[PDB]
């Protein structure tokens, strides 16, 4: 298809409400959940936020992940599919720590059954997946004083580079005063950005690295 | 197809001599480079050594690379799909050093169309792609002074984790009186280990976390 000029999949009811991970390194968890809290609402139609205590607390050396001290959305993503489900946030909620693998079935929300890795570096590949599949899993550098103090309109940082260090969640794209963006979910709580969102620089050399590793999980 | 119990790509004529990294931390390009001499053996019936050079020269920030120090298979390959070509050892052959890039075209030895990243952690998946696919790209982990000092047989580590950072290349699978392992090429030089390979543990539990991250290249 011609894919459309703009998405924003808080607009068909994918999207959750934003999260704080507070002093914990969780974002690759939290990226992980958003980006499945959606294809859960696609395969059943009702949105849950999933929990991202059940990966700091269970997707941890087996897949390389490290808890409050960092990890991958895609090695989170295999450790659902291994583990056969992830509670949901209610019943398995989040505390800014490193704890013992709680994990019951009695309080599964959903299952994955498969991941995709897009091609390095593609902002028109990542531009696809947005629109046909869903919200997508992706790293950003994020170390840079702007990030933090970013409030609104299109971020770019000349000083960015492709060395990612945040896990974030795109969930849409489009153009705003003639700036090409990306509509990215953070973890960092509603008083960061827009709502706990920040528009980052679209089609700009891969900006900050947003297009560098991304991922969208699948559920049968 | 039921796959076969070993493969060796040497058998096949598909893997280069043993190259030397010394000093210089371009295990990740030597990695990719031998996995994409495998699959230009496949397509033009010429095996040739390919340039690490080239990729730590030139597959640098923009691919989240640091040259001598470490890199990705997979933003390598990128490297070469997205610059339509990669030199020839022969033509820029290897300083392990940094350099500034020095990629011409006219010596243009191999292409790149697109990679593959295998699923995390699944060794059957691993085994399906060297016995069809050929020579796979992974990382392990090597920080363990028993890995330095292997010299012979199937090399198990207890100590060892999933925290990979040490890319090779997967060239073969076979069993030794049972105890099965991964033939694997490293690049430091033809003196480590079995005159430059290692027989690492198959089916021990993603044992040093060889299928964490594996990779493999195609040409058109
Ligand atoms: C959040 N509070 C802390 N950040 C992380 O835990 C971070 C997330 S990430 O999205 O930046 N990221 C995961 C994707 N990853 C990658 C790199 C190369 C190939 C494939 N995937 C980049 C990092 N995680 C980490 O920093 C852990 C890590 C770093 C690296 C370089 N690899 O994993
Ligand atoms: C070689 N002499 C020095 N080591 C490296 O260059 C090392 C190679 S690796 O095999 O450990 N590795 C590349 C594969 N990579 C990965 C993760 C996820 C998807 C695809 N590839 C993991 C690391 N590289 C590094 O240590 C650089 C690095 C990247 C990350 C995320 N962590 O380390």
């Amino acid at each position: 298809r011609i894919l459309p000029d703009s998405v924003d999949w808080r607009e068909k009811g994918c999207v959750t409400e934003v999260k704080y991970q507070g002093s914990c390194g969780a974002c690759w968890a939290f990226s992980a959940v958003g980006a499945l809290e959606a294809q859960l609402k696609l395969k059943t139609g009702k949105l849950v936020s999933l929990s991202a205590q059940n990966l700091v607390d269970c997707s941890t050396e087996k897949y390389g992940n490290k808890g409050c001290n960092g990890g991958f959305m895609t090695t989170a993503f295999q450790y659902i599919i291994d583990n056969k489900g992830i509670d949901s946030d209610a019943s398995y909620p989040y505390k800014a720590m490193d704890q013992k693998c709680q994990y019951d079935s009695k309080y599964r929300a959903a299952t994955c059954s498969k991941y995709t890795e897009l091609p390095y570096g593609r902002e028109d590949v990542l531009k696809e997946a947005v629109a046909n599949k869903g919200p997508v899993s992706v790293g950003v550098d994020a170390r840079h004083p702007s990030f933090f103090l970013y409030r609104s309109g299109v971020y770019y940082e000349p000083s960015c580079t492709q060395n990612v260090n945040h896990g974030v969640l795109v969930v849409g794209y489009g153009d705003l005063n003639g700036k090409e963006y990306w509509l990215v979910k953070n973890s960092w709580g509603h008083n960061f950005g827009e709502e706990g969102y920040i528009r980052m620089a679209r089609n700009k050399g891969n900006h900050c690295g947003i297009a560098s590793f991304p991922s969208y999980p699948e559920i049968h």
